């Protein structure tokens, strides 16, 4: 009764690419409240829903999604157990009705279904992570930091997406916070030296004029030990090649867009492993197309036994495109991107198909983020030991790892942090 | 009893450009907890103490301000009413000792100052700008946006350090900062399409290689026009020329460093003259030295009657300095910047000062911030009609907005945007 | 729930003058009730509603505004929150549907208004001042004491309305109070000393059959020097000319009721200017007539910068008529009369307007008035360091002086007692 | 327990005459307080505390009394039940030691007395009235407002010092109220016709230049007349003759300071006599010396059943007095000081003593009062049916008319008016 929804409420906020999003708040009976917000980066995910409006926003308005929170949801869930995320979430689908939440609009699901475990959490006097995963949850996630950017928006002749760094060796979560603002900052340091620009991109991290693949990791190598750490040893590399934007001529053919460089399926994968073989790289995402199931299975033989090969495109957070996966024996992780699939129920359920196939889950963010935290709580609660969410640098990603700070301080003596072991 | 401060505790988190700062929670008898920090960015201001322990954040860690939070100033605020703000800033002023707060750290005060005060609002079941000013708050501010950098660490020609778009012409804030991302996102096609650099400084504008000051000028004016708006009518350009970089042989006497260009107070008075002719320009901020103080004075009699005329370095958030400015008629607007001064009493105190005297208060972020949005509220508490808190990029900037966003829905139809007449 | 207006009632009480007024007292849910009064003395203000019976109270009774409160304002106000004073102000101001809240009764209106405020302050445990400015209300206003009275309704050769003592050299209220106690009584002394009248006129202060205002402000001075202050350092003189009631043949001429003596605007303003040299005198509230602006502009330009030129009649705290005063740069600040404008919120936006433009706002009694403190608080939460509200004797003067001996203990170290620096 | 005196503050404040008074505070365990004043206006009463300084209020501060309450009273109080009054006030005369209270200050005395007493009627959640006399308490008092003064301290030539209206035709007290303010307001028009003198003194009436008693009480009857009443049915009057001040040769003799006239004990009855034969005069108040009791006893014999002949001077609110002239068969009726006799209980015995020996007790102000109304409920409390508490003007004197007002609204139909039959 404490725990009723009494109303939820919509609003359209700007999000940290100074586009609008969608934030929710629920009011439960007893006066607790829950704040949520939806994140913003396809044909196999959730669609979120725009006003398409070319006079405010430049079509990217939220008033709809914004409105059918405030009308039909509200009406909806009022009444309704706020700590029943499964029925809130199932209530919200079905009055929605579609397949891709596109009626509401999977922005307004979302923040909604987030708000109430927020509101329910609260109202229980719990920490969401102990609302989410109960005191099973005590994981803190090994980060990787996307600190060097590459790929189709960058201004540079790299053509990887996203360079990150994994503090496998540290001992703690404040730990490796603080070696990756060190090595963050040695980084820069050595662009600047160099000449090159040290402002940043989306995600807070750097995208300098560089040469090529190697000659960005070659320098976030140099970063790490002007910082004083050992590659290996401390730190790791995880990278998203997010190749299904290397598109070559027909399925199992690859052409990297700056490079020019062609690649067969099987010769992409030959070129990950000597890769993988030069540098300490432990993960790649995306290391083939979104389709080449094909490509996938063989690289996940070549290569799965030693390199976490995240499917991100390849599954969308898909269940049914991560089953196909699990099935034929395609990747060993899966990217978690919780606005990708709507809710945070089916989020966690998506989560437990990884877990139950001995896939890893590395929770997400998205490149459109805002002041909320909750994919911090998400990890832990699951422990799934390992958080993308950007460089140390801009607060929509600073402020998920300062959130892991305060879970980390809370859970004392019973948290733990996997370093190496998290893969 | 329940406003009764039971415990504080501090906590060394990460700021928006990957750097240690300080958070305080308090926690009072009735259960209610209040969370701040402090952001940072001299020797006339408070001074932020740091570890200065190479190895551990290249010496920038702050675990000695937050021993002092856990320990002394805990101690000291034990048994305090959280309500009793100014009595509560006056402990920990007294119990300091030093004129720059350099026992506990500027930033541990400030951080446990905003916390209590965010505490005894939510014990009183008010919003923080209620609880600072009262039934007589409800003025939201005219943001000046920083999306353009010049100066210092800019890649670029342009001596002026921040070019500012303000939405002078809008009804409402919702409105105003629609505007703005909609001048945001023009900017950025228009450098794109001129081959030039859309990823970002630390408070989320471009930093595009451009010649002069003019020229970034006239690439503002243009996205105002691309964006669909009218320079004037719509939108105005406030500056900071921070002019205390651009030291000279003698006093009176100043050398653009890029430029190279030299003026004497009395003609680069003139110059601003001219560019206030030629542009939508209403405001200035650090047009002359920050001891220049007859140059001051003199521009000020030749410019205030047209121009505002900010002293950001000029007074340091400082009463001291505020009030010889205000004596010998320098300046007619003070930047005020909660750190420099290092509590929340103070801060209502200086901004007092000013408003008894005509001077406008712009509240401000620094280029060091975090996801705490207390300078939206103290800008609405206190009716200051303008706030400078950044580009609307990167959410240590744009949760601010969307925190005024909030308090504007929350104050409905007494919510007042005053655009032009802010001035 | 608890700050939810159950019911609104109103009743007939008598004035300080033996005259009927209206009080409200609002109950809340939580079981909290406030009480406020429409205190009383047009055309550019708010009407109060009389009933016109000769049979009761002369026909100054006020059943009406009563049985209007008790019908159709607590049906309007019913299921509101107390605490948002605006909205019940516009709901109450739209429901009248008058420009002058001449349907309800501005007395009644203006009850309703102050008993919510109360109503609200006490369901959130918040003194009045803190309800209405937060945090922010810390300073005392400087009384100006009408302990001498002349003008239309005194019984002597004196034709300026009102003489009044301002303690500008203490350090707290309540030094100042004891002060102003210690001079009123040394007048009465040396009135009785000379065989005149020490009765009281409607404001507490003495109507002593003087033989003009030289003569009135020597004793005066000569009170001040007896009771062990010094004029200037102590105590400086503020008067009320009301030289509306001083009307020439055509606009722009004076003639002194009873003086006989003549002047044009421009000759009464160097009368003006020579007893301000003469004597020290701060502040003249209506030195020209209530429309005579070209004089006032005048006035303005040639005392403004040394006097303190206070819009009684002037502005009639009308906003519109404040606005066209601050456009044509007449008077230096405005006497803040509640029931003229008849609501809270519309209180503080006048003040407002009068603060942004520079003018003081010296918060004022009415010649009718009842036990109601409200002013006191009104004063200190806007911090506007100046109110009007009597000699120190009468307990509807007294008790306005003991709630700011109440409050200024309140605030305990945070008190600020602004004497000269009021101005 | 919520009754529970936690702590008791003083406070010194200023009253109806401009001169210092004590104010206490009560504060209960409960969170609930109570705020109670000590009015001021002897050998035989109890002596109020002054700090003689002469460098402040002329030697009139009460910062000692003060000192007693915040020390002495409040360590003395704390932890006792705040509803068991008679053991508070015992515990303060205790303390205190002496038989005038004059350690502690009846003053200080006094304002903690009714500050508890309000402070257990407002945690029982229970009107004043109801609390000092439970739902026995229903009689509303038929006023004695002294609208005309003459005798010591008045520019006239009149000898008794206090002349009465007494609405006792009236069927509310609603209705006495109106109809006093009426005859109010028609002698201050009369008078003014007259060119005499319309200010007031300190209890509200006015004291013009008139030759005689008997004008005086002619002038009250045309007032009567104008305002539409007629003498006898509507009005009668009552006097206080403060004879004391007419100390004559010897005792039983007097002579009137102005008139001049001499009397012998028993000639000044038969005076008294034939003005009551003359006008509608009900109550002498003090027509004999203080110390005359053959000469009380005489005229007690002579007029005892056709005139209410009160005791002030006579008794001064002590019972051992009291005691006497009801042995002795002096007077018929007590004039009750609250701060003659220091405490509530005292008082309540004081009323209990002369009721039960069929004496009338009159509720009365003193020359010094505050906004306090303490007073009205005890007169209602009691059913004495009689208040003297001054003309219908000056809020300290108004304030009490507008607490019996709610009082009766508040008693609905059990609210009981005398009028003539409360003799
Ligand atoms: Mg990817
Ligand atoms: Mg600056
Ligand atoms: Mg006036
Ligand atoms: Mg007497």
């Amino acid at each position: 009764n404490y725990l009723e929804i009494e109303k939820v409420i919509g609003r359209e906020i700007i999000d940290s690419r100074g586009n609008p999003t969608v934030e929710a708040e629920v009011y439960l009976a007893g006066g607790v409240t829950g704040r949520g917000t939806a994140p913003s980066g396809g044909e196999f995910e959730a669609l979120e829903l725009r006003d398409g409006d070319k006079g405010r926003f430049g079509g990217k308005g939220v008033t709809k999604a914004v409105q059918n929170i405030n009308t039909e949801i509200s009406e909806i869930l009022s009444g309704m157990d706020a700590s029943d995320i499964y029925a809130v979430d199932r209530a919200m689908i079905d009055a929605d009705g579609t397949k891709d939440k596109s009626k509401f609009g999977a922005n307004a699901v979302l923040a909604v279904s987030i708000a109430c475990a927020k509101a329910a959490a609260a109202a229980l006097g719990v920490p969401l992570y102990r609302f989410l995963g109960g005191l099973n949850a005590n994981r803190l996630p090994v980060p990787m930091m996307n600190i060097l950017n590459g790929g189709a928006h960058a201004a540079n002749t790299v053509d990887v997406q996203e360079f990150m760094i994994m503090p496998v060796g540290a001992e703690s979560f404040r730990e490796a916070l603080r070696q990756c603002t060190e090595v963050f900052h040695a980084l820069a340091g050595l662009l600047k030296s160099k000449g090159l620009a040290t402002s940043v991109g989306d995600e807070g991290g750097f995208a300098p004029d560089l040469a090529s693949d190697e000659e960005a990791i070659e320098y976030i190598l140099e970063a790490v030990k002007l910082a004083g750490y050992e590659p290996g040893r401390d730190f790791v590399l995880a990278m998203d090649a997010a190749s299904s934007e290397w598109k070559g001529e027909k399925k199992g053919e690859y052409i990297l867009p700056k490079c020019k460089r062609k690649f067969a399926s099987e010769e992409l994968v030959a070129h990950w492993k000597s890769l993988c073989e030069r540098y300490p790289i432990v993960s790649i995402e995306d290391g083939l197309d979104e389709e080449d199931w094909e490509g996938w299975q063989y690289m996940t033989r070549e290569l799965g036994d030693k390199i976490q090969l995240v499917g991100d495109d390849l599954f969308v957070t898909n269940t049914e495109r991560l089953n196909k996966g699990i099935k034929e024996r395609c990747g060993n992780s899966i990217l978690i991107k919780l606005n990708q699939i709507g809710t945070v129920s089916e989020t966690l359920e998506a989560i437990k198909m990884a877990h139950k196939a001995g896939y890893t889950a590395v929770v997400s963010h998205r490149s459109g983020e805002t002041e909320d935290t909750t994919i911090a709580d998400l990890a832990v609660a699951l422990n799934t030991g390992q958080i993308k969410t950007g460089a140390p640098s801009r607060s929509e990603r600073v402020a998920k790892y300062n959130q892991l700070l305060r879970i980390e301080e809370e859970l004392g003596d019973s948290a733990v942090y996997p370093g190496f072991t998290t893969f």
